[PDB]
């Protein structure tokens, strides 16, 4: 098993880092400027060269604070997160690949999670043998493209907000359990096996929403449109569905420290006990951190933990046949293996999985997820992401095919590409035409 090294693993550097951290924590060294913070980050990173562009984005967030909160940041926040790092007892974190039909479960207390996120903030998580880092050093760094700096700053703001909150945890909240599971789901079923397994399965309920998002459905199994490397570009430039979820729920960051290796076709990830610390507006280059408000629903987002399912769709290019038996069976397996987890969460909250960055056609991905949900004997919520035309089409297909045989529905789907309808009709339009 790979062991991701924590700072204590490098015993000689840790002598230095520990003293640095302790004098900040105790107030023996008092930071008086942002430049003094740069200096301490340089020591912790064991930098060779001075280049203030290394902290450009962190400086931007700091300079947006008011003068009282700048003082707070230097004199209270940094020292307190140094103190969290000093609470770490482990020297490394296990990165296990489970055997067939087994799980690798990594449990942590909610405060422990905060210790590791503090490591990320202070740029002390790197495996020097592998030349891999799992901290905020890239996000801090000035990019040549302005919009990429703004993405990075906005991410920083979300992580900072979480760490402020984590510093204020009650003893009860601090000892709550956060669990990460890497689940090997056993043997892949091929396309003909799928057709056979579906023969007595009836399609189940779908609820459509055009104005709510996945994270708006507490109490459901909420889907992360993952990269096979959990988190994808969260510690770089990424800022679409998966990365936004990690920004609003930064406890998810610890998944990166236990799931180094890419998910296999028959693996899924579950994260349990995850709270939401930030709100947001926009998306990608328009994403901005929004402070969580104090309504009843917003307090609930902050206080009530959720379970997330991370499943990675295929990353298609334009020449791939998304309807091939091989590619359909791949997505049926990945979705169903995910959806059937957590059998007490009888509703799946999902949407355009694989159909943004990964170039999937949503008509087919809808059909595949509905088959998977149905086989798992769960209901599904589909978020259309402010796409009224898709909502209308899916509503018609749902009304026609609800409670119909799933095996035959799959076969009708798979007839589309060779049909007389392929040229002039979308998949959804063809499914409707079959009923005319």
């Amino acid at each position: 098993d790979y062991q991701f090294p924590l700072p204590q693993k490098n015993s000689e550097l840790w002598i230095i880092q520990k003293k640095t951290l302790q004098d900040l924590s105790s107030g023996k060294q008092k930071l008086d400027s942002f430049q003094s913070l740069e200096s301490i980050l340089e020591i912790l990173r064991d930098s060779k060269n001075q280049n203030d562009e290394k902290y450009f984005n962190l400086k931007a967030v700091f300079e947006q604070l008011d003068k009282e909160e700048q003082t707070y940041f230097l004199e209270q926040f940094i020292p307190k997160i140094c103190q969290l790092v000093l609470k770490i007892k482990k020297k490394q974190l296990k990165n296990q690949i489970p055997k067939e039909s087994k799980i690798y479960e990594a449990a942590f207390s909610r405060e422990e999670i905060s210790y590791y996120v503090s490591c990320m903030f202070l740029c002390i998580l790197k495996d020097q043998d592998r030349k891999i880092y799992k901290d905020f050093r890239l996000i801090y760094l000035k990019d040549l493209v302005q919009q990429i700096n703004i993405r990075r700053q906005e991410k920083i703001k979300c992580f900072y907000e979480y760490l402020k909150q984590a510093l204020d945890f009650s003893e009860k909240e601090s000892k709550e359990v956060v669990i990460f599971q890497r689940i090997n789901c056993g043997q892949l079923e091929d396309y003909e096996n799928w057709v056979d397994k579906l023969k007595a399965i009836k399609l189940k309920n779908v609820q459509l929403t055009d104005d709510k998002l996945i994270e708006d459905f507490p109490g459901t199994l909420q889907v992360d449109f993952a990269n096979c490397d959990i988190g994808g570009g969260i510690l770089g430039n990424g800022l679409v569905q998966e990365q936004i979820r990690f920004c609003v729920c930064p406890e998810m960051l610890v998944s990166l420290l236990v799931f180094d290796q890419s998910m296999e076709a028959n693996e899924v990830i579950i994260m349990k006990g995850i709270k939401q610390y930030s709100d947001y507006q926009g998306y990608s280059n328009s994403f901005r951190f929004v402070k969580m408000g104090n309504s009843k629903i917003q307090k609930q987002k902050r206080n009530n933990p959720q379970t997330i399912l991370a499943i990675d769709a295929l990353c298609f290019n334009s020449s791939d046949n998304q309807f091939s038996e091989v590619n359909v069976s791949r997505e049926l397996n990945k979705s169903y293996m995910g959806f059937k987890q957590e059998d007490q969460l009888k509703t799946i909250s999902t949407g355009k999985w694989g159909c943004g960055a990964f170039l999937g056609v949503f008509d087919l991905k809808f059909a595949i997820q509905w088959i998977a949900s149905s086989r798992s004997n769960k209901k599904m919520i589909i978020c259309t992401f402010q796409d009224e035309q898709t909502t209308k089409q899916i509503q018609q297909v749902f009304d026609l095919y609800k409670q119909k045989n799933a095996s035959i529905f799959l076969k009708l789907v798979m007839d589309y590409p060779n049909s007389k309808y392929m040229e002039d009709y979308t998949l959804l339009e063809y499914l409707i035409e079959l009923g005319k």
